[PDB]
């Protein structure tokens, strides 16, 4: 009924423009070990959710999630000094593929990257790290509200599953969980019950298509907090996110 369709991380794309077949094949196979689709980048468009892994000095900017520049001889592109750039002259040992899995936060393969050499002392300053998780039953809408979230400028995790939402709270710290439902392809009672039962600590926003049955069930479960319509607007999504950001600011303080 409805249509059993799951996405989540399985379907996340990674574009590769590596003429070095040795490096290209190595990286591409390692990423496809989970649910990542590596695609040959020739003249495609840059998505803010996608990463471009190229070989040698590139002449592009890639207005996306991140770009990885494996250096073979000559440089020209900066590095992590840019908003999503990573340079390293290597032949795909195991560190940068691991970095990709880290940036996506799949962590399905326990390789134990550690570090081959302390090349540079990296200062770890974290504080502005608000991670919002969006679980949508409809992939295209999932990317749509995720785009809105990315337009605000915060951590956006694109998911699709009922149990994996709760599982995500157990995996890492998401502050606000958005549950977007357009199609009743799956019973949602288990979702609210299990999420609060196993350890709900954060506010949940239930966004549903037509709050006819939603109001009744979500009140009975009382495992969300806020509720809105599937066709959410930029302003509405902005105010709700901002209010919640300041709300947790109250509880956690500085």
């Amino acid at each position: 009924m409805g249509g059993s369709g799951v996405e989540g991380l399985s379907g996340k794309r990674c574009w590769l423009a590596v003429r070095n077949a040795s490096l290209c094949q190595f990286l591409e196979t390692s990423l496809q070990r989970s649910g990542i689709v590596v695609t040959t980048y020739e003249g495609q468009e840059p998505t803010p959710e996608d990463v471009l892994i190229t070989d040698e000095v590139v002449s592009k900017k890639w207005q996306g999630r991140a770009v990885v520049t494996f250096c073979r001889r000559h440089i020209g592109i900066p590095l992590e000094k840019a908003p999503g750039e990573w340079v390293h002259s290597v032949a795909a040992p195991h560190e940068l593929p691991a970095l990709l899995a880290r940036i996506y936060l799949i962590e399905m393969e326990s390789d134990d990257p550690a570090n081959a050499l302390p090349s540079t002392d990296k200062a770890v300053s974290d504080n502005d790290d608000m991670m919002i998780l969006v679980v949508d039953d409809h992939p295209i809408n999932r990317r749509l509200l995720a785009d809105q979230l990315g337009s605000l400028g915060y951590q956006c995790k694109t998911a699709n599953d009922g149990v994996d939402a709760l599982n995500v709270l157990s995996k890492n710290h998401i502050d606000i969980v958005l549950s977007d439902v357009n199609m009743p392809n799956m019973d949602g009672y288990r979702l609210t019950q299990r999420i609060r039962q196993l350890g709900l600590t954060l506010p949940v926003i239930g966004v549903t298509a037509n709050a006819l049955a939603e109001e009744k069930q979500r009140c009975l479960e009382s495992g969300m907090d806020s509720c809105l319509s599937k066709p959410v607007t930029l302003d509405v999504i902005k105010q709700t996110l901002t209010l919640y950001a300041e709300r947790v600011r109250k509880s956690r303080d500085s």
